[PDB]
Protein backbone atom coordinates (compact mmCIF):
# COMPACT_ATOMS: atom_id res chain seq x y z
CA UNK A 1 0.00 0.00 0.00
CA UNK A 2 0.83 3.49 0.69
CA UNK A 3 4.11 3.18 1.61
CA UNK A 4 7.87 1.61 0.96
CA UNK A 5 10.71 2.72 3.04
CA UNK A 6 14.24 1.49 2.47
CA UNK A 7 16.99 1.67 5.23
CA UNK A 8 20.76 0.97 5.09
CA UNK A 9 22.63 0.01 8.09
CA UNK A 10 26.57 0.31 7.23
CA UNK A 11 27.34 -2.64 10.27
CA UNK A 12 30.95 -4.46 11.18
CA UNK A 13 31.71 -7.63 9.59
CA UNK A 14 30.40 -10.64 12.13
CA UNK A 15 26.89 -9.46 12.41
CA UNK A 16 25.87 -10.66 9.35
CA UNK A 17 23.78 -13.65 11.06
CA UNK A 18 22.30 -11.03 13.44
CA UNK A 19 21.10 -8.21 11.26
CA UNK A 20 19.24 -11.06 8.97
CA UNK A 21 17.29 -11.95 11.50
CA UNK A 22 16.93 -8.71 13.18
CA UNK A 23 15.97 -7.09 10.14
CA UNK A 24 13.24 -9.38 9.60
CA UNK A 25 11.42 -9.21 13.42
CA UNK A 26 11.95 -5.38 12.76
CA UNK A 27 9.89 -5.20 9.49
CA UNK A 28 7.47 -7.33 10.41
CA UNK A 29 6.61 -6.11 13.97
CA UNK A 30 6.99 -2.31 12.43
CA UNK A 31 4.19 -3.68 9.72
CA UNK A 32 2.15 -5.17 11.79
CA UNK A 33 1.32 -1.91 13.96
CA UNK A 34 1.90 0.18 10.18
CA UNK A 35 0.22 -1.84 7.78
CA UNK A 36 0.66 0.27 4.83
CA UNK A 37 4.47 0.56 5.06
CA UNK A 38 6.78 -2.39 4.40
CA UNK A 39 10.55 -1.57 5.63
CA UNK A 40 13.39 -3.22 3.45
CA UNK A 41 16.61 -2.92 5.08
CA UNK A 42 20.02 -3.47 3.50
CA UNK A 43 22.74 -4.31 5.77
CA UNK A 44 26.65 -4.14 4.57
CA UNK A 45 29.70 -5.86 6.36
CA UNK A 46 33.02 -4.80 6.65
CA UNK A 47 35.78 -3.97 9.05
CA UNK A 48 34.08 -1.25 11.36
CA UNK A 49 36.92 1.84 10.30
CA UNK A 50 37.00 0.87 6.69
CA UNK A 51 32.83 1.51 7.01
CA UNK A 52 32.99 4.21 8.35
CA UNK A 53 35.11 5.48 5.90
CA UNK A 54 32.83 4.45 3.08
CA UNK A 55 29.91 6.15 5.16
CA UNK A 56 32.15 9.88 5.07
CA UNK A 57 33.21 9.23 1.57
CA UNK A 58 29.39 9.32 0.81
CA UNK A 59 27.69 5.63 1.38
CA UNK A 60 24.49 7.32 2.38
CA UNK A 61 23.78 5.05 5.46
CA UNK A 62 20.58 5.47 7.68
CA UNK A 63 21.91 4.12 10.58
CA UNK A 64 25.33 2.84 11.31
CA UNK A 65 25.99 0.20 13.99
CA UNK A 66 29.95 -0.36 14.56
CA UNK A 67 32.27 -2.11 15.59
CA UNK A 68 33.38 0.87 18.46
CA UNK A 69 32.56 4.30 19.45
CA UNK A 70 35.52 6.23 17.57
CA UNK A 71 34.33 5.58 14.19
CA UNK A 72 30.71 6.87 15.16
CA UNK A 73 32.71 10.03 16.37
CA UNK A 74 34.92 10.22 12.98
CA UNK A 75 31.97 10.10 11.02
CA UNK A 76 29.92 12.91 13.21
CA UNK A 77 33.59 15.10 13.21
CA UNK A 78 35.35 14.63 9.76
CA UNK A 79 31.33 14.38 7.97
CA UNK A 80 29.31 16.04 10.16
CA UNK A 81 26.68 13.59 8.94
CA UNK A 82 26.00 13.10 12.64
CA UNK A 83 25.39 15.00 15.37
CA UNK A 84 28.90 15.27 17.74
CA UNK A 85 26.71 14.08 21.27
CA UNK A 86 25.14 11.06 19.35
CA UNK A 87 26.76 8.49 21.92
CA UNK A 88 23.73 9.90 25.00
CA UNK A 89 21.00 9.32 22.39
CA UNK A 90 20.46 5.73 23.11
CA UNK A 91 20.81 3.96 26.16
CA UNK A 92 24.22 2.36 27.53
CA UNK A 93 26.43 4.46 25.75
CA UNK A 94 24.78 3.59 22.66
CA UNK A 95 25.92 0.07 22.64
CA UNK A 96 22.44 -2.49 22.96
CA UNK A 97 24.59 -5.42 23.51
CA UNK A 98 28.04 -6.02 23.82
CA UNK A 99 30.41 -8.59 23.77
CA UNK A 100 34.65 -9.08 24.37
CA UNK A 101 38.09 -10.93 23.08
CA UNK A 102 38.25 -14.26 24.13
CA UNK A 103 40.74 -16.83 22.57
CA UNK A 104 40.03 -19.73 19.44
CA UNK A 105 42.14 -22.38 19.43
CA UNK A 106 42.25 -25.92 17.83
CA UNK A 107 40.87 -28.91 18.89
CA UNK A 108 42.78 -30.61 22.11
CA UNK A 109 44.56 -26.77 22.66
CA UNK A 110 48.10 -28.17 21.23
CA UNK A 111 49.58 -25.44 22.02
CA UNK A 112 48.48 -25.43 25.67
CA UNK A 113 47.16 -21.29 25.05
CA UNK A 114 45.52 -20.13 28.35
CA UNK A 115 46.11 -16.73 29.02
CA UNK A 116 48.36 -13.66 26.83
CA UNK A 117 51.90 -14.93 27.32
CA UNK A 118 51.25 -18.21 25.66
CA UNK A 119 50.58 -16.09 22.99
CA UNK A 120 54.13 -14.86 22.89
CA UNK A 121 55.72 -18.42 22.86
CA UNK A 122 58.12 -20.12 20.16
CA UNK A 123 56.30 -21.67 17.14
CA UNK A 124 52.84 -19.96 18.41
CA UNK A 125 50.82 -18.20 15.15
CA UNK A 126 48.56 -15.28 16.26
CA UNK A 127 45.57 -14.68 13.51
CA UNK A 128 44.01 -11.45 14.27
CA UNK A 129 42.82 -8.52 11.43
CA UNK A 130 44.07 -5.09 10.85
CA UNK A 131 43.75 -2.40 13.19
CA UNK A 132 43.54 0.16 10.32
CA UNK A 133 40.41 -1.65 9.06
CA UNK A 134 38.96 -3.86 11.49
CA UNK A 135 37.19 -2.31 15.03
CA UNK A 136 37.97 -5.85 16.37
CA UNK A 137 41.39 -5.86 15.47
CA UNK A 138 41.80 -2.37 17.71
CA UNK A 139 39.71 -4.33 20.63
CA UNK A 140 42.00 -6.87 20.14
CA UNK A 141 44.85 -4.84 20.58
CA UNK A 142 43.71 -3.36 23.08
CA UNK A 143 42.87 -5.81 25.84
CA UNK A 144 47.06 -7.06 24.79
CA UNK A 145 48.11 -3.63 25.85
CA UNK A 146 45.85 -3.51 29.42
CA UNK A 147 47.60 -6.94 30.15
CA UNK A 148 50.39 -6.33 29.36
CA UNK A 149 50.43 -2.69 31.65
CA UNK A 150 48.94 -4.15 34.54
CA UNK A 151 51.42 -6.90 34.69
CA UNK A 152 53.83 -4.08 34.30
CA UNK A 153 52.64 -1.67 36.60
CA UNK A 154 51.95 0.92 33.43
CA UNK A 155 55.92 1.17 32.37
CA UNK A 156 55.67 1.70 28.48
CA UNK A 157 59.35 0.67 27.59
CA UNK A 158 58.10 -3.05 28.73
CA UNK A 159 54.56 -3.07 27.09
CA UNK A 160 56.03 -1.90 23.99
CA UNK A 161 58.21 -4.79 24.20
CA UNK A 162 55.60 -7.49 25.41
CA UNK A 163 53.37 -6.18 22.17
CA UNK A 164 56.51 -6.22 19.71
CA UNK A 165 56.60 -10.03 20.91
CA UNK A 166 52.97 -10.65 20.31
CA UNK A 167 53.30 -9.28 17.21
CA UNK A 168 56.28 -11.34 15.93
CA UNK A 169 53.65 -13.93 16.18
CA UNK A 170 50.99 -12.28 13.93
CA UNK A 171 51.79 -14.16 10.30
CA UNK A 172 48.34 -12.23 8.62
CA UNK A 173 46.26 -9.04 9.35
CA UNK A 174 43.04 -9.12 7.50
CA UNK A 175 40.73 -6.20 6.62
CA UNK A 176 37.79 -7.47 8.44
CA UNK A 177 37.13 -9.92 11.79
CA UNK A 178 34.87 -12.42 9.64
CA UNK A 179 37.79 -12.77 7.47
CA UNK A 180 40.30 -13.29 10.20
CA UNK A 181 37.69 -16.00 11.90
CA UNK A 182 37.72 -17.60 8.47
CA UNK A 183 41.35 -17.80 7.73
CA UNK A 184 41.70 -19.92 11.28
CA UNK A 185 38.80 -21.59 11.15
CA UNK A 186 38.42 -22.47 7.14
CA UNK A 187 41.56 -21.84 5.93
CA UNK A 188 43.72 -23.60 8.04
CA UNK A 189 46.34 -20.69 9.36
CA UNK A 190 47.29 -20.06 13.12
CA UNK A 191 47.21 -21.85 16.19
CA UNK A 192 45.15 -19.41 18.04
CA UNK A 193 42.62 -16.67 16.64
CA UNK A 194 41.67 -13.60 18.70
CA UNK A 195 38.27 -13.20 18.48
CA UNK A 196 35.17 -11.53 19.13
CA UNK A 197 33.50 -13.66 21.94
CA UNK A 198 30.30 -13.74 19.36
CA UNK A 199 32.34 -15.06 16.30
CA UNK A 200 34.32 -17.69 18.47
CA UNK A 201 30.91 -19.01 19.84
CA UNK A 202 29.83 -18.97 16.20
CA UNK A 203 32.59 -20.79 14.95
CA UNK A 204 31.86 -23.54 18.00
CA UNK A 205 28.01 -24.26 17.00
CA UNK A 206 28.84 -24.25 13.68
CA UNK A 207 32.15 -26.65 13.01
CA UNK A 208 31.39 -28.38 16.64
CA UNK A 209 32.85 -28.12 19.62
CA UNK A 210 35.00 -30.97 18.04
CA UNK A 211 37.06 -28.98 15.97
CA UNK A 212 37.54 -25.66 18.19
CA UNK A 213 37.63 -24.84 21.55
CA UNK A 214 37.28 -21.39 23.61
CA UNK A 215 39.68 -19.86 25.75
CA UNK A 216 39.16 -17.40 28.56
CA UNK A 217 42.50 -15.21 29.02
CA UNK A 218 42.50 -13.70 32.55
CA UNK A 219 42.09 -10.15 31.48
CA UNK A 220 39.82 -9.10 28.26
CA UNK A 221 37.85 -5.78 27.29
CA UNK A 222 34.43 -4.87 27.13
CA UNK A 223 33.98 -4.29 23.92
CA UNK A 224 30.88 -1.64 23.17
CA UNK A 225 29.27 -1.64 19.63
CA UNK A 226 28.06 1.34 19.43
CA UNK A 227 25.20 2.59 16.84
CA UNK A 228 23.81 6.05 15.81
CA UNK A 229 21.30 7.66 13.63
CA UNK A 230 23.24 9.29 10.61
CA UNK A 231 21.00 12.78 11.26
CA UNK A 232 21.97 13.97 7.69
CA UNK A 233 21.04 11.11 5.43
CA UNK A 234 17.72 10.61 7.24
CA UNK A 235 16.47 13.98 6.97
CA UNK A 236 17.87 13.72 3.35
CA UNK A 237 15.54 9.79 2.96
CA UNK A 238 13.10 11.03 4.64
CA UNK A 239 13.76 8.07 6.83
CA UNK A 240 14.10 9.56 10.65
CA UNK A 241 10.96 8.05 12.30
CA UNK A 242 11.50 4.34 10.91
CA UNK A 243 15.44 4.54 11.87
CA UNK A 244 14.97 5.93 15.27
CA UNK A 245 12.41 3.02 15.77
CA UNK A 246 14.87 0.70 14.11
CA UNK A 247 18.08 1.58 16.45
CA UNK A 248 15.66 1.77 19.77
CA UNK A 249 13.68 -1.49 18.94
CA UNK A 250 17.59 -3.11 19.79
CA UNK A 251 16.72 -2.03 23.00
CA UNK A 252 13.83 -4.24 23.00
CA UNK A 253 12.59 -7.75 24.07
CA UNK A 254 12.69 -9.24 20.94
CA UNK A 255 16.25 -7.26 20.28
CA UNK A 256 18.14 -8.58 23.23
CA UNK A 257 16.60 -11.68 22.62
CA UNK A 258 17.89 -12.01 19.02
CA UNK A 259 21.07 -10.25 20.58
CA UNK A 260 21.78 -13.18 22.44
CA UNK A 261 20.43 -15.80 20.29
CA UNK A 262 23.68 -14.79 17.93
CA UNK A 263 26.32 -15.11 21.08
CA UNK A 264 26.45 -11.22 21.98
CA UNK A 265 25.84 -10.29 25.22
CA UNK A 266 22.24 -8.40 25.93
CA UNK A 267 22.31 -5.66 28.42
CA UNK A 268 19.01 -7.01 29.39
CA UNK A 269 19.54 -10.88 29.66
CA UNK A 270 15.89 -11.15 31.37
CA UNK A 271 14.45 -10.91 27.97
CA UNK A 272 16.78 -13.77 26.26
CA UNK A 273 16.23 -17.62 26.77
CA UNK A 274 18.42 -18.21 29.77
CA UNK A 275 20.01 -21.44 27.75
CA UNK A 276 21.81 -18.20 25.36
CA UNK A 277 22.80 -16.55 28.54
CA UNK A 278 24.31 -19.67 29.72
CA UNK A 279 26.63 -19.66 27.00
CA UNK A 280 28.53 -16.45 28.40
CA UNK A 281 31.84 -17.44 30.62
CA UNK A 282 32.53 -15.60 33.08
CA UNK A 283 35.72 -13.14 32.08
CA UNK A 284 37.82 -10.60 33.84
CA UNK A 285 37.05 -7.46 32.08
CA UNK A 286 38.35 -3.67 31.97
CA UNK A 287 36.70 -0.77 29.87
CA UNK A 288 38.21 1.56 27.49
CA UNK A 289 37.54 4.37 29.78
CA UNK A 290 39.29 2.57 33.15
CA UNK A 291 41.97 1.18 30.68
CA UNK A 292 42.97 3.88 27.92
CA UNK A 293 40.59 6.99 29.05
CA UNK A 294 38.77 7.78 26.10
CA UNK A 295 38.33 6.15 22.47
CA UNK A 296 39.78 9.55 21.42
CA UNK A 297 42.69 9.29 22.84
CA UNK A 298 43.30 5.74 22.70
CA UNK A 299 43.05 5.68 18.75
CA UNK A 300 44.77 8.69 18.14
CA UNK A 301 47.78 6.53 20.51
CA UNK A 302 47.33 4.16 18.98
CA UNK A 303 46.05 3.31 15.52
CA UNK A 304 46.35 6.46 13.86
CA UNK A 305 49.15 6.42 10.70
CA UNK A 306 52.73 6.47 12.88
CA UNK A 307 51.04 5.43 15.74
CA UNK A 308 52.20 3.25 18.85
CA UNK A 309 50.99 0.21 16.22
CA UNK A 310 52.98 1.33 13.38
CA UNK A 311 56.07 1.49 15.54
CA UNK A 312 55.87 -1.71 17.33
CA UNK A 313 55.05 -3.23 13.38
CA UNK A 314 58.92 -1.36 12.31
CA UNK A 315 60.47 -2.18 15.53
CA UNK A 316 59.26 -5.56 16.07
Amino acid sequence: SHREIGLLNVSYDPTREFYRDYNAAFAAQWKQQHPQDTVTVETSHGGSGKQARAVIDGIEADVVTLALAYDVDAIAQKAKLIETDWEKRLPDNSAPYTSTIVFLVRKGNPKNIHDWPDLLRSGVAVVTPNPKTSGGARWNYLAAWAYADHIFKGDRERILRYMQALFRNVPVLDTGARGATTTFVQRGIGDVLLAWENEALLAREELGKDKFEIVVPKLSILAEPSVALVDKNVDKHGTREVAEAYLRYLYAPEGQKLAAKHFYRPRHPEFADPADIARFPEIKLVTIQQAFGSWEKAQQEHFADGGVFDQIQANK
